[PDB]
């Protein structure tokens, strides 16, 4: 919803703890109702994970699909979207799961 909230799903208060593993298909689930809106995938503080559309494939109806996760996706990611003159955001803490690399 433009005059409501772009995201289908968002964090509550605590960032979404994604128990990831390197080399795997890391989806950051911050999809939007209308693809037109177009989300920008930041990382704390003001880093920018540009959706290259090769490895980092921006599926508006699923999430940001980093086909092969790396150290560049280990931290506090922040999906951001300015809509009706209002900045919405949602946070995703990408934790290296205690399984392997």
């Amino acid at each position: 919803s433009d005059t409501g909230r772009p995201f289908v799903e968002m964090y509550s208060e605590i960032p979404e703890i994604i128990h990831m593993t390197e080399g795997r298909e890391l989806v950051i689930p911050c999809r939007v109702t209308s693809p037109n809106i177009t989300v920008t995938l930041k990382k704390f503080p003001l880093d920018t994970l540009i959706p290259d559309g090769k490895r980092i494939i921006w599926d508006s109806r699923k999430g940001f699909i980093i086909s092969n996760a790396t150290y560049k996706e280990i931290g506090l990611l922040t999906c951001e979207a300015t809509v009706n003159g209002h900045l919405y955001k949602t946070n995703y803490l990408t934790h290296r799961q205690t399984n392997t690399i």
